[PDB]
Formats: structure tokens, sequence, C-alpha cells
């Protein structure tokens, strides 16, 4: 079903995803497939070694592309993001076909695991496993089949702040074989141990079902009231420093050193509450769309100006592939519903490490909108302009997608945000970019610990 293996074929009318602007055209659609093509070839995953600033940044070049395309970039754009975020790559990895064929000995598939080096091995390995069984054999041979394999693939795609499942979701989404490959490879070459750990054991405590399963946003509230969690992190992770240089680094991780060394056994008793239903799917997808915007969006301190949280918005971004998990016929429910439960514990480790923000719907609904007549089609042509790497057109075009996925549960309690509030959402967001967002890889128009009060004084007061 998907475009092949070996190139990049998109279309405006068979691949422009699940929201997009009006008239997607040819010109653009081009201009994607060779910039892509660059990427893959000559672009590694990650955009630093691992020592530089302590954990791996990553290659948002493909997230980037595609989500700029999809909300309605001119080929001048494209080329023009593309090749401001190319500047500060890696170098692609060495392909080695012999590598790529021992990689079918499943001793040796685990052997390379977790090895950066074996990116493109596995970028083949999985392109040709997906033309050997097809894409929906390779999810249950890796993903969801329960095997010892797939069982560390699912661990693995959460990984890196979730980038593995980002590239899952956009590669089913805009139906690319390659880009699947690449999503797959992408979560091999991981080795943050603490996700393994983490999402095995919550798992077992869920079988237990010791309490009621609640809704993704009854667990964001629930985790807020307990002593342990709301006290397990600090804006330190956002503030430490090298020794001697003074760089920023993060050689401490909230989740690793802060999250699960301080509050272990009281956010797996919250996580192991987040039990979906097989039959209830529609719902319980749209249902964590909404909980991810609601933790996100709502992560707003009066008197400051509306700002997104960067380790925050990946919730956001993450939670459009289970729309595509959802549409896949080749999924049991059973499976559908496993990989809710995954997503849906990440965020709450996630929303533990940036200090359990407490939400405020209240402020967010009254962002004063910079521009007049500001619609989705207006916010997503500035998303076009907003020169990131990326994460401030995904968020926007990824709300947008809850705002229509939660519109058929707009008067159910448990979806927290209301139909009007994606748009003043988005509006936000946008309205919270600068003319200088980035410097190389370095953030600036993000909020970083939004849950400590500390974070905002360098964010203006609303006027
Ligand atoms: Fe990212």
């Amino acid at each position: 079903e998907l475009a092949s293996t070996s190139e990049f074929r998109f279309d405006p009318e068979r691949t422009p995803g699940l929201r997009h602007a009006k008239n997607l055209t040819d010109e653009s659609t081009r201009e994607l497939e060779r910039v892509l093509e660059e990427n893959h070839s000559n672009h590694h995953i990650f955009t630093t070694t691992e020592d530089h600033k302590g954990v791996y940044f990553h290659n948002h070049i493909a997230h980037h592309d595609i989500t700029i395309w999809a909300l309605g970039a001119n080929p001048s754009t494209i080329r023009s993001q593309h090749d401001r975020n190319s500047l500060y790559q890696r170098q692609a990895m060495v392909i080695q076909d012999s590598v790529v064929k021992d990689m079918a000995d499943p001793a040796v598939y685990k052997r390379c695991l977790g090895r950066e080096e074996n990116f493109l091995n596995y970028c083949r390995f999985f392109e040709d496993e997906i033309n050997r069984i097809g894409y929906q054999a390779v999810l249950q041979k890796y993903l969801v089949d329960g095997s010892e394999i797939a069982d560390d693939m699912l661990c693995r795609i959460y990984m890196g702040y979730v980038h593995g499942i980002i590239h899952i979701g956009m590669a089913l989404e805009f139906k690319q074989a390659r880009l699947l490959a690449e999503g797959f490879a992408q979560a091999a070459v991981h080795h943050d141990w603490w996700y393994t750990e983490y999402l095995t054991q919550s798992e077992e405590l869920a079988r237990k079902q010791e309490e009621p399963a609640l809704p993704l946003s009854d667990l964001i509230d629930l985790a807020r009231q307990d002593d342990a969690i709301r006290n397990c992190s600090t804006l330190y992770y956002h503030l430490q420093k090298r020794k001697v240089t003074g760089e920023m680094c993060l050689d401490l991780e909230p989740a690793r050193d802060g999250v699960l060394k301080n509050a272990g056994p009281e956010l797996r008793r919250v996580a192991a509450r987040y039990r979906v239903d097989p039959n209830d799917l529609e719902r319980a997808t749209a249902e964590l769309q909404n909980a991810a915007v609601y933790l996100t969006a709502g992560a707003q301190r009066p008197p400051h100006i509306c700002a997104f949280d960067f380790f925050l918005l990946h919730s956001v971004t993450s939670s459009i592939g289970h729309t595509m998990f959802l549409a896949e016929p080749s999924l049991s429910n059973a499976q559908k519903a496993r990989l809710l439960e995954y997503t849906g514990r990440v965020f709450l480790l996630s929303y533990a490490g940036q200090g359990s923000p407490e939400p405020r719907l209240d402020w967010l609904a009254s962002h004063p909108s910079r521009l007049p007549n500001q619609g989705w089609d207006e916010v997503f042509d500035r998303a076009c302009y907003h020169e990131d790497d990326g994460h401030m057109c995904k968020l926007i075009r990824c709300m947008a997608h809850a705002e229509e996925t939660s519109r058929p549960y707009d008067h159910l309690p448990e979806f927290r945000v209301k139909q009007g509030l994606f748009l003043t959402a988005g509006i936000a967001a946008i309205d919270s970019g600068t003319d200088k967002p980035m410097d190389g890889t370095k953030h600036f128009d993000f909020i970083r610990g939004s849950g400590f009060k500390e974070a905002w004084e360098r964010f203006p007061l609303r006027t």
C-alpha cells in the first residue's frame, strides 16, 4: 500500500496525510521527494555525538520537510528550510551489505541493537523485510506480535523522546515504506534502557488490575496529587552546565535521574491504571490525543504570554500516529490498545519530568491573537515560514488533527480541551514564535521546565 522502500513518492491527492493545507502542488511534492532522499543518503539520524550534549539530538529534517509540505509550503520554502537545518547534520553511516544480510540471524540482529553506526544497515534490513513479508507482517514481527524481538522494539520506539514512534506514525500517515524502515532503524539504534524497564514493569503491574482504569486526562491529574511525583524533578535538569566550559549538557536526564529514581513506584502505580478498552478504540485514541493537548497547551502560567514546553510537545507530535494505528486493518484491537497504553505511560513519565504543570486552560483560552482573523489555514501558512527544525509546525498540525478527532466527543468530561480551544492553542503556539527561534541546534522559542516557576522568568508578561 505504501510507496516503494527504494524511493520517496508523494502525491497531493494520494498521500496528503490526515490534516493538511487546501491546495498542495506537484511542484512542492517533487521538491519534497528531492530533499528527503538527500536527507536519507547524506545525513545521520542523530545531529550530535552522544557525549557532546550528554544525550543525542535528533535529525528532524524528514519530519519538518514533510510537515511544511503538508501545510502548503512552496518549493522555495521547503528548500530554504531544509538547507538551513542541513547545516548542523552529521554525515550518514556506511552501509555494509553483508551486515544487512547477516541481520536475518536473530543473534546478529540483537548484537547490532543500540549502535548508531548501524543506522543505515538497519534501514536496509527493514526495507528488505518489508519487501520479503510486507509492511503489515513487519509491524507484527518487529512491534506487536509479542516475541522477544517485537517487545524489545516496542520499547525502543519511545526512546530518545519518542522520535522512533513519531517517525513510524509519519511513515504510515504519508504511506512511505522508505520512511517506515527509517523509523524502525531509528528505534533500533537507541539505547535508553530506562524506557525498557519503565514500560515493561508498568505493563507487568497493569496485568494485576489493582485499581480501576482511568482516561489519560484523569491520570495526568492524579500524578499532580502525588507528593513524590509532583516533587520528583527539578528545573536544574535544564540549567546544568559542563564544569570546564559552561556549555549546556543533559548529563543528568530527568526520567532516569529524577522521575524513576525519586518516584518510580508512585509513577508505575499511576501508569498501571492507563488500561485501554479494545472495544472503544476510536474514543480511547481521541482521548489520548486530547490529553496530550491538555497537558501541553494547558502548561501555562499567569501573568506570562502563552509558551509551549519543548519536552511536553513531543506528546502532541507523537499522538497523531495512533490515528494511523487505529486505521490499520492488520493490527488486532488488543495490539492497537497496547500501543495506546505504552504511549500514554510515556506521556506520564515526560509530564512528571517537567514538574507536572497544573493546567490553566482559563489562561490559555484568553490568549490575545497577535494578528486578526486567524483560522487554521492562516496559522498553517505562518507555520511554513517559522524558522526552526520543525517542532512548531508539527505541534500546530497535530493540535489541528486532535481538534478533528475530539469533535465527536466534545460533550464528554474526560475530553478536557473543548473545540474552540484547539485553534486558540494553535494561535498561542505560532504567536510565541520569534524571528530567530534557533541557533544551530539550540531552541529559544519553547519553555523548558514549564512546571517550575523560575522557567517562566525569561517569558514576557501578556500586555
Ligand atoms: Fe523532536
